[PDB]
C-alpha cells in the first residue's frame, strides 16, 4: 500500500514472499505465489539450511542456491506523476530485478547498495509487483557470506523535479583553521529533472541539529535560479556558512541535519536530508594519525558482516550491540572487513563515535581460493547497456560502479575516516601479478575523484615479502594523499617499512589472528588442531602468518608511525574455522567439524573471551580492568611442572598483589607481588611492561602478569594499586578480580540486555544464560542443554553459545551451553505487549525474565 502519506525514503522490508527454488520462473506479476514462505526484509536463506560436510568450511559447509522474493503491493493514484525507486543497501548476490513482468537489470557485487527507478513500469492507481532472484552460486567467498536480501530495502517517492539519490556533497576545505569560528561549507547538489518541461528552480539549504528544529540551524543559503532542461540534471553548487559548529569527535559525536530544499516560485517541490558532522584527520608519516588536530591511536578491529545466529541478517540492534561490547573493550575503529558495511553499521558509528575505515573489496579482478563465483568474475566486466542498475558510474566496469556507489552513499558520514580499495589482492590467486600496479593506480584515480575528502588506502600482504609491487601501489597511494595498510607485519618489519619508504604514512591494517575458544584452560597452547575441536583460552595461540594479541599491540604501541592495528577480529564469524579450514569441499576433521571463526576477541553471541580483557587493560582510558584466568575447577586447569597452574592476570594498574583463600577460609593469603613499569612515546602515548626479575624473556608477554599457583580449592583473588602503592578503588572494575572454586550446577540465570524494546518487528532483547552452582558462581565447563519458552508479543530469532563445531540448529528453541553459557535472542512483534522468556534445564532451578515492547508513536 504505497501513497503519499509515506515519506520521501520508506521502510520498504514488510511482508514479501520468499521460496528457496533454482527451477522456478517466478517474475511474472500472475505467478501463484500463494504457497510462499511469507517473511519481513532483511532475510537470510543460507542460515537456515542445514550444514553438510559436501560443502565447504571456509563459508561454514551451509549451501547458498537460487532464492527468489516477490511483493505485490498497490501504488495509489495520488502518487501519479511522481517518481519511484527501490533501492536495496545489500543483496548476496547475483540479484536480477523485475517490475511488473519488466526485467529491470541485474547486480552482481553482494555487499554493495544499487537501485532501479520503477516509475516507468508502474502501474499508477493498480496492483504491482516486484521481483529479485538472487543466485548466491557457491564458491564465492572466503567467508560465510549468507544469501538474499539481507540488508534494509527502502522505496523513494519524489516530485518530477528532485535532488538525485545522494545528491549532496559537503566539504569543509579550511575547517582546521576556521575552527572555533565560522566555518565554510562548499555544497553540490544534483538536481534531477525528470518532467517534459523545462525547470527553473532555487535551492534553500539549511544546517541543523540532528533530531531538532530548523529554527536551532547554524547556517542557511538559498542559491540563485537555475535553469533545467526537460530529462536532464544539473550540479548547484552553493556556500553555507556555519556559525560555530560543533566538531564530531569519538567523545562527542555531535551530529547536524543538511536539509535541501528543491523550490519552484515559492513552493517546496523535493527535500531531501543527508546526515553530517565537522571533524578533519591527518595521517603523518612519522606521529600517526590525528582527529581533528589533536593525536589518536587507532585502536582498532577488523569485523565481518554476520551477526552470528541471526546469519547475514544486518538487524540494527545486532549491529548496534556489537559496536559497544567493541566500545567496552576500548575500541575505536573499524575496519569493514572485506567489503562495504551496511548503512546501519554507518549510522550506529556516525552516532557513537567510532571511526571507520570502510573497505570495497576482497578481490580484484582474480578470484581468490578457488571461488570461481566471487566477486573476482565481475570486478572488471562491463555493464550492459540495458541494465538499468543505478547507484553509481556506470561508464566503465562493476569494480567502478560498485565503488562509486559505496561512496556515493557514505560520502558525508562523519564516521567513515578512510577508503579501502581491496584487501590481499594478490593472495591466493593464479596467474601474473604484473597488472596489480595499474589496476590500484586506476582504482586510486576513482576514488580520488569521487571523494577528494579522505584518504584510500588497502590492506597489503606483501609489504612484508618486499614485492616491488607493493613498493609502486605503497608509492601511488602516498603520491594520491592515500595511507599505506601492511596485513600482518611485526616490529622489525614496520621498521623496515619506515626505513624503506619514508614518504608512506602506514598502518597496521590486520594484526594479529590469535585464534581462542571461549573458556578452555586444560592447556596453555594453541595454533594448531586440537583433540576436542576447540582452542585454548590463554593468549598463546595464533595462526602461522599472525601473532598473539600480546605481540601485535607490543610491536604497534611503541611506534608512533604505525598510526594503529585492526585485529583480527572483534567478533567470531561463520565460516573460516582456522586450525580446521577448508578451501575446498568436505569435512574437516570428524564431522560436526568446526563451522565458525576462533578468531574473534568476542565469539558469534557476544561473550567476550578472556583476552577481551588484555585488550581493555590495554585501550579502554574510561574503565579499569582486573582480570584473572584460569576458571579454577580442578577438571578444567591446565596442571603443568610441580602440579602448577599458570595464571595469568590482565589489568591497567601500576600493581597487582595475588592472594590464595583455601575453602572454607575467610582469610587470604598473599602469594605475590609485580608492578609494571611505565612507557612513554615520543608522541605522549604511554603503556606498561613488566619488567622484574621473573619477567618474561620474550618482551610482549611482559604487557601481562603470570604467577604459577598450585592447585587447591579455594579462591585466587587480586588486589590493584595504583603508582602510589594505594590501592584502587572498587568502582566500576571490569573482569573477574577472582577465579573460585565452583560446586556442581544448580540453577539458570537469565538477564535480558535490554527490558523494554521497541514493538516494531525488528528490535532485539538479547538473553544471557549462565549455568552457576547453588551460590551463583558460573560452572566454567557447563554444557547442559537450555531450552526457551517465548510467549507474549515476541519471537525467539536465534540461540547461540559461540562454539564453533556445534551444528545444532540456530532455529531452535534449545542449544546446549558452552563453557557455562547460552544466548537468546527475542524479536519484538509490531504490537505493544509483553515477552516472558523461560529457560529451562534438566535438574536445575528455571529463570525466566520479562521484556516489555513498545509501540511506534
Ligand atoms: O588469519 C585469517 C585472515 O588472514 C588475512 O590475511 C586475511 O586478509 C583475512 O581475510 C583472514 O583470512
Ligand atoms: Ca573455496
Ligand atoms: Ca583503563
Amino acid at each position: 500500500a504505497v501513497d503519499s502519506k509515506q515519506n520521501r525514503t520508506s521502510d520498504f522490508d514488510a511482508n514479501w514472499k520468499f521460496m528457496l527454488s533454482d527451477s522456478v520462473q517466478a517474475q511474472d506479476p500472475a505467478f501463484d505465489d500463494s504457497a510462499w514462505q511469507q517473511v519481513d526484509l532483511p532475510h537470510d536463506y543460507s542460515i537456515t539450511q542445514k550444514y553438510s560436510q559436501s560443502n565447504e568450511a571456509e563459508s561454514a559447509y551451509l549451501p547458498g542456491g537460487t532464492g527468489w522474493y516477490r511483493k505485490s503491493f498497490t501504488i495509489d493514484r495520488d502518487l501519479a506523476g511522481k517518481r519511484i525507486a527501490i533501492n536495496f543497501d545489500g543483496v548476496y548476490m547475483n540479484a536480477t530485478v523485475w517490475f511488473n513482468g519488466v526485467k529491470l537489470g541485474t547486480h552482481p557485487y553482494g555487499y554493495s547498495p544499487f537501485s532501479f527507478d520503477l516509475t516507468g513500469n508502474a502501474k499508477f492507481g493498480g496492483e504491482n509487483t516486484i521481483v529479485v532472484k538472487v543466485e548466491n552460486r557457491l564458491p564465492s567467498s572466503r567467508w560465510y557470506s549468507g544469501s538474499g536480501i539481507y540488508r534494509d530495502v527502502t522505496l523513494t517517492v519524489t516530485d518530477g523535479v528532485h535532488v538525485g539519490n545522494n545528491g549532496v556533497a559537503i566539504k569543509t576545505p579550511s575547517l582546521a583553521t576556521q575552527n572555533g569560528g565560522d566555518v565554510t561549507m562548499n555544497l553540490t547538489t544534483k538536481v534531477a529533472n525528470d518532467t517534459e518541461a523545462a525547470a527553473n528552480i532555487t535551492l534553500k539549504q539549511t544546517v541543523f541539529p540532528k533530531g531538532g528544529k530548523t529554527d536551532a540551524a547554524i547556517g542557511t543559503v538559498t542559491t540563485a535560479s537555475k535553469s533545467i532542461a526537460a530529462g536532464a540534471s544539473a550540479d548547484v553548487t552553493s556556500t553555507i556558512t556555519a556559525a560555530s559548529p560543533k566538531l564530531w569527535s569519538i567523545k562527542n559525536p555531535n551530529l547536524y541535519t543538511v536539509r535541501t530544499e528543491v523550490l519552484n516560485g515559492g513552493k517546496v517541490l523535493d527535500t531531501y536530508d543527508t546526515e553530517y558532522g565537522f571533524r578533519w584527520t591527518g595521517f603523518d608519516a612519522t606521529s600517526g594519525f590525528s582527529l581533528n588536530g589533536e593525536k589518536v591511536k587507532l585502536k582498532g578491529v577488523s569485523m565481518h558482516h554476520d551477526q552470528g545466529s541471526l546469519g547475514a541478517v544486518a538487524n540494527r540492534r545486532a549491529i548496534e550491540r556489537q559496536v559497544e561490547i567493541l566500545q567496552k573493550m576500548g575500541v575505536n575503529s573499524i575496519r569493514t572487513t572485506h567489503n562495504p558495511a551496511a548503512k546501519a553499521l554507518i549510522d550506529v558509528c556516525n552516532e557513537k563515535g567510532v571511526l571507520v575505515v570502510e573497505e570495497v573489496f576482497d578481490m580484484w579482478n582474480r578470484s581468490k581460493n578457488g571461488n570461481t563465483e566471487d566477486y573476482g568474475k565481475w570486478f572488471g566486466q562491463a555493464i550492459a547497456g540495458d541494465n538499468a542498475v543505478l547507484g553509481g558510474d556506470k561508464d566503465e566496469t562493476w569494480a567502478k560502479f560498485d565503488l562509486t556507489s559505496t561512496i556515493n552513499r557514505d560520502r558525508n558520514a562523519p564516521s567513515v575516516i578512510m577508503w579501502s580499495l581491496g584487501n590481499e589482492m594478490m593472495e591466493g590467486i593464479s596467474g601474473s601479478v604484473s597488472g596489480f600496479p595499474a589496476t590500484s593506480a586506476k582504482l586510486v584515480a576513482w576514488t580520488k575523484a569521487a571523494d577528494s575528502t579522505r584518504p584510500m588506502t588497502y590492506g597489503d600482504n606483501k609489504i612484508k615479502a618486499n614485492w616491488n609491487e607493493s613498493n609502486t601501489m605503497g608509492d601511488n597511494l602516498t603520491a594520491n594523499g592515500g595511507v599505506v595498510g601492511t596485513n600482518y607485519s611485526d616490529g622489525a618489519n614496520y621498521d623496515k617499512i619506515r626505513t624503506t619508504h619514508p614518504s608512506w604514512a602506514i598502518y597496521g591494517s590486520e594484526t594479529a589472528s590469535a585464534i581462542n575458544s571461549r573458556g578452555i584452560y586444560n592447556r596453555t597452547t594453541g595454533g594448531a588442531q586440537s583433540s576436542d575441536k576447540q582452542l585454548t583460552s590463554y593468549d598463546n595461540s595464533a595462526v602461522g602468518w599472525g601473532a598473539v594479541a600480546s605481540s601485535a599491540w607490543y610491536d604497534v604501541v611503541q611506534r608512533d608511525f604505525v598510526a594503529g592495528t585492526y585485529v583480527w577480529t572483534g567478533f567470531d564469524y561463520l565460516g573460516e574455522p582456522t586450525p580446521w579450514n577448508g578451501t575446498g569441499s568436505g569435512a574437516v576433521g570428524s564431522w560436526p567439524s568446526p563451522k565458525n571463526s576462533y578468531f574473534g576477541i568476542v565469539d558469534t553471541a557476544g561473550f567476550p573471551k578472556d583476552t577481551y580483557y588484555f585488550y581493555q587493560s590495554q585501550w579502554n582510558d574510561d574503565v579499569h580492568t582486573l582480570h584473572i584466568l584460569p576458571a579454577w575447577n580442578e577438571n578444567v586447569v591446565a596442571k603443568g611442572s610441580g602440579n602448577n597452574v599458570p595464571v595469568v592476570v590482565y589489568t591497567d594498574a601500576a600493581k597487582v598483589k595475588l592472594y590464595f583463600t583455601p575453602k572454607g577460609s575467610t582469610e587470604k593469603r598473599l602469594i605475590g607481588e609485580k608492578s609494571f613499569t611505565k612507557k612513554t612515546t615520543a608522541a605522549g602515548y604511554t603503556y606498561q611492561v613488566y619488567e622484574g626479575s621473573d619477567k618474561d624473556s620474550t618482551a610482549h608477554k611482559n604487557m601481562y602478569l603470570t604467577w604459577n599457583v598450585p592447585w587447591a580449592e579455594g579462591t585466587i583473588s587480586a588486589e590493584a594499586y595504583d603508582e602510589n602503592n594505594r590501592l584502587i578503588p572498587e568502582g566500576s572494575t571490569e573482569g573477574n578480580a577472582s577465579v573460585t572454586t565452583t560446586g556442581k550446577a544448580a540453577k539458570l540465570k537469565a538477564d535480558a540486555d535490554r527490558k523494554t524494546i521497541t514493538a516494531d518487528g525488528k528490535d532485539l532483547s538479547y538473553i544471557e544464560v549462565d549455568v552457576t552452582d547453588a551460590n551463583g558462581h558460573i560452572v566454567p565447563d557447563a554444557a547442559n542443554r537450555v531450552t526457551f519458552d517465548v510467549k507474549g508479543a515476541g519471537k525467539l530469532v536465534g540461540v547461540d553459545n559461540g562454539s564453533s563445531p556445534d551444528h545444532d540448529s540456530y532455529q531452535a528453541d534449545n542449544r546446549k551451553a558452552f563453557s557455562g553459557k547460552v544466548l537468546a535472542i527475542v524479536q519484538s512483534t509490531k504490537e505493544a505487549g509483553e515477552i516472558t522468556v523461560t529457560a529451562k534445564a534438566d535438574g536445575l532451578q528455571s529463570s525466566t525474565v520479562k521484556i516489555a515492547t513498545t509501540a511506534v508513536p
